[PDB]
DNA sequence: CGTAATTAATTAATTG
DNA sequence: AATTAATTAATTA
């Protein structure tokens, strides 16, 4: 097998890496390494060297990595260019790893943890750390062991060692649950005191040294904590020692008068699992509490225990220890099911960086185009200042807001950069500009031709057609990937309807989950076997699906969200190759496909249907039109389909045969009249909706831009077994909205759409009347708490003071005195309440942190005087009034007249 | 230190 | 109430 590094650093002139070597093992070394920049030189001077835009480079090689920064220094205020690499660890990378890196995940020590604090004065900030550890739980990824560490004796109570006899008992026998499969993994130690604890662990960090370190706010809790503890005990210098290198930096954060600080261990790559989800997910949660997520990604219990958690070591210390493991293994359970660990290797990997470097597209981005750009000699320009500019972006359609029954959308295929390769948008494919017309002349094919030389874009710029730029050839290597994960995606997705359409008849039989593939389509062999299975064995064979459609999901969802990324880096100054130029090429581009196949398929409708001038596109969005099928389905009539399956495969094959060759056809036309490179604007069918046949749904509605609802049958291949809506940007798909009301505006939704004005008006009154009946939490809206500094003058609403600020800072004087209450950390998520006017709290709302039931002193009080008729009207009725308004419709019948 | 476009619910102020 | 403008938080792409 091949080398491949772990991590790299630099520390003085000397490069410290951990690698694994061609046999297989770890081992860490320190490199004097001699870093190479770039300086233009003479016209007439014979060397391999040039820049991105073809002038020769003379070669600097120096001595030390401190002679190399100090030159860059010298040449700006001389006020040369000093090209190459700066970050040099990345120069060190390329050199040391000339080839395409294939790690073996094996090899590489991943390790999460987490800590228990007990903490009888308030929240135990990491910053003072003066509180004892009375609990780590550490796995391994090589080991596949849980490292539980207990103290038995503190300060705080004297507590009798942990039960792994009880821990395995269910909740409901007494026990604590801790799943069957991890309990023979466990490895205990209990300890006579907290120093001792703690020496243990760090000989077992040396031994075992992390090169990926994960957990759930690790980063903000754990490492600050342990780091702090250790310092305040052992000092800075044993602390020092979480590095395997030794060295470590401190970042601490303002703030006015609480201290929060992150600590940066050298030689070990840090990715905080919560940071990952956020950033992979593609969820906005209302809370980010631990529990909270592992309900929502596993639908597993909630840590249930009696009493504030700073008392819950005395009491029941045995729940206590058993419930800090199990949090160190729901994080290890989402990865499973996610695999962002894994997606963060990937990359990391391909792009040749630290590990925790994948947070940064740019800092990605960067050193996948200077690998790009080596191998071929050339040399990679200094990194600039730029001011910060607005610039245009996608064109969103004005719709009538209304209902519509019968529905086909159209989506481009990784639009923007497919745009990038279309046109070869690079920093130097770059020719000049010319004459722009009105962008709706381009649209109308009614301008002159921009180029007849080359590959051009209704903002005004020129590409070369020639040779290609290095940007289109680095985002298609990543887009193809991108590719083969989604069409893996797309048939677990497929073959999940599959085992749905067959569970609709279940055997009674006894029979086993069949062992197949679920990344390709089940074949009509596959696919008949199924039909004979047990309920027993196709809801299990339905998970598997499942779980390999998220994970194919996580993959093709995330490199989008990267070549994405690069499309809007080009639009960030820190972006080495930021170019305004660039960016609005692509994105008016955008502007122009859209608009001029809105005509197209206009003119196509009216020339199929033999019309004159009539309207077919009825919303698009920057890469997606809407088409309105009502003609269709009247031109063949409703009479003559049997069953709504019948008139959804009517849709599919005229959508596929008689549309997409003549938008395929437009498209063709654009990219002549556009004179560029290659024809990439590929626009397949996407969604397929409408009412169930002979019902009195609607279809679907819009209430205006990025706002509607749809009754989809069939979305791009998928035809689901059940009919599924798609709702963008509704009350039900915003995190603020409370849970019960997402949940109960769907429902309004579903009636809406596939069972008519009646069915509303019934279900309307069937809530109304359990709302008074719901838990809060359910109820309850949700906001994140930005600037609640400033809009605080000394406690009470300041000048134009926001809604949920409001409610903090009545939280504020609420708890002042009260300890053992949850403070709201800033930037943090709340729950907002609206209480009635009169009462013991002085204002016209209330907020806590999220996740979290509020505290024990004020709850009572909260319920006491909710608004119920108020929280209604707003979070319910005034989102359901904008839907019916815009559909025709009416939810409460007229009680007048 | 990836992006823009767009919404709805706020509030402070003015509708003689 | 009902307009507008200004601000915040959240979407869709
Ligand atoms: N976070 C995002 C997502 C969207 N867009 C741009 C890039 C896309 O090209 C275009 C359309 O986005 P889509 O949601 O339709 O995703 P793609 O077109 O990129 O991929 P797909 O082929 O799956 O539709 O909008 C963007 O700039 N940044
Ligand atoms: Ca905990
Ligand atoms: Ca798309
Ligand atoms: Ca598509
Ligand atoms: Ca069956
Ligand atoms: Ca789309």
């Amino acid at each position: 097998m091949k080398e491949f590094y772990l991590t790299v650093e630099q520390i003085g002139d000397s490069i410290f890496e951990r690698y694994i070597d061609s046999n297989g093992r770890e081992r860490t070394r320190e490199v004097e390494y001699k870093p190479s920049l770039f300086a233009h030189c003479p016209e007439s001077q014979a060397t391999k060297y040039f820049d991105i835009y073809g002038k020769p480079c003379t070669r600097k090689l120096f001595a030390n990595m401190r002679d190399a920064s100090q030159w860059i220094k010298r040449m700006e205020d001389i006020g040369l260019e000093a090209l190459g690499m700066d970050d040099f660890k990345l120069a060190y990378l390329s050199d040391t790893y000339n080839y395409e890196i294939k790690y073996d995940h094996t090899k590489i020590r991943v390790a999460n943890f987490d800590i228990e604090v007990t903490s009888p004065d308030g929240f135990p900030e990491p910053s003072q750390a003066k509180h004892p550890i009375d609990a780590i739980t550490h796995y391994d990824s090589i080991d596949d062991r849980f490292y539980v560490f207990d103290l038995l004796n503190s300060p705080y109570g004297n507590v009798e060692e942990w039960s792994i006899e009880i821990a395995a008992k269910l909740q409901e026998q007494g026990g604590d649950e801790v799943p069957s499969e991890i309990i023979d993994k466990i490895i205990y130690m209990p300890f006579d005191n907290e120093k001792e604890l703690l020496m243990e662990y760090l000989n077992f960090w040396q031994q075992k040294t992390p090169v990926i370190l994960t957990g759930w706010n690790v980063e903000s809790f754990a490492i600050p904590y342990v780091y702090n503890r250790i310092k305040n005990i052992f000092g800075e210098s044993t602390a020092k020692r979480l590095s395997p290198h030794r060295k470590t930096r401190v970042k601490v954060i303002e703030n006015m008068y609480g201290s929060r600080e992150i600590i940066t261990l050298f030689g070990i790559s840090v990715l905080d699992y919560i940071d990952l989800y956020k950033k992979f997910s593609f969820t906005n949660q209302p809370s980010y509490s631990l529990d909270y997520i592992s309900e929502f990604e596993l639908n597993v219990g909630k840590l249930k225990y009696d009493g504030p958690i700073s008392k819950l070591r005395e009491s029941n210390h045995q729940r206590y220890i058993s419930y800090n493991i199990i949090a160190v293994y729901r994080v290890l359970q989402i990865d499973a099911k996610r695999q962002f660990i894994n997606l963060s290797l990937d990359m990391g990997y391909y792009a040749k960086i630290q590990i925790q470097s994948v947070f940064s597209p740019i800092k990605t981005w960067d050193a996948i185009i200077f690998n790009s750009l080596k191998e071929q000699n050339k040399v990679i320009p200094q990194g600039r200042s730029h001011p910060v500019q607005p610039y245009p972006g996608a064109f969103v359609k004005e719709p009538i807001p209304n209902r519509y029954k019968y529905v086909m959308s159209f989506d481009l295929t990784s639009l923007y950069p497919s745009i990038i390769r279309q046109v070869n948008i690079s920093p130097e494919t770059i020719a000049g500009t010319f004459k722009v017309a009105p962008l709706h002349d381009y649209i109308n094919a009614v301008a002159e031709r921009p180029s007849d030389v080359y590959s051009c874009s209704p903002n005004g710029m020129m590409y070369y057609k020639d040779r290609d730029g290095v940007v289109p050839t680095e985002i298609t290597k990543v887009f193809n990937q991108r590719k083969e994960h989604k069409g893996y995606m797309l048939a677990a997705q497929r073959n999940g309807e599959i085992i749905k359409e067959a569970l609709h008849n279940p055997n009674l039989s006894v029979d086993e989950p069949l062992d197949v593939d679920y990344r390709f389509d089940f074949s009509d062999e596959i696919k008949e076997k199924i039909k004979k299975l047990s309920a027993k064995s196709l809801n299990e064979m339905l998970f598997r699906a499942q779980r390999t459609e998220v994970a194919g999901m996580t993959a093709q969802i995330n490199r989008k969200l990267l070549i994405n990324s690069l499309a809007g880096a080009l639009g960030n100054v820190w972006f080495r190759y930021y170019d305004l130029r660039n960016a609005t090429a692509i994105t008016t581009f955008g502007q122009m496909a859209l608009q001029w196949i809105e005509r197209k398929v206009n003119e196509y409708l009216n020339e199929v249907c033999g019309t004159e001038g009539e309207a077919f596109v009825l919303y698009g969005d920057t890469d997606s039109i809407y088409v309105s099928a009502d003609k269709i389905i009247d031109k063949v009539g409703e009479s003559k389909f049997r069953d709504t399956n019948h008139w959804v495969d009517f849709l599919d094959k005229f959508a596929r045969e008689r549309m997409e060759p003549a938008i395929d056809r437009g498209f063709r036309e654009m990219c002549e009249y556009m004179n560029n490179k290659q024809h990439l604007m590929f626009m397949d069918r996407e969604a397929i909706a409408g009412p169930p046949l002979g019902s009195k749904g609607i279809g679907g509605f819009w209430t205006g831009k990025k706002r509607y609802a749809l009754n989809v049958w069939d979305m791009e291949g998928t035809r689901y077994a059940e009919p599924k809506l798609k709702i963008m940007g509704l009350e039900t798909q915003k995190s603020s909205t409370p849970k019960a009301v997402q949940k109960a505006l769907k429902e309004c939704i579903r009636r809406m759409l596939q069972e008519g004005e009646e069915s509303l008006q019934e279900y309307f009154k069937e809530f109304e009347k359990e709302f008074r009946q719901l838990n809060y939490i359910s109820i309850a809206s949700v906001s994140s708490a930005n600037n609640i500094a400033k809009y605080d003058v000394g406690g009470f609403p300041g000048p134009k003071c926001p809604f949920h600020i409001r409610g903090i800072l009545t939280y504020n004087r609420a708890i002042k005195g009260n300890i053992d209450a949850p403070q709201v950390v800033e930037g943090e998520k709340v729950y907002v309440l609206p209480l009635r006017e009169g009462n013991p709290f002085g204002d016209k709302c209330i907020a806590w942190p999220s996740g979290t039931e509020i505290t024990d002193l004020i709850k009572d009080d909260v319920l006491h005087w909710m608004d119920y008729t108020v929280l209604l009207e707003k979070t319910f009725i005034k989102p359901l009034e904008g839907f019916t308004s815009a559909a025709k419709l009416d939810y409460e019948k007229k009680a007048s007249l």
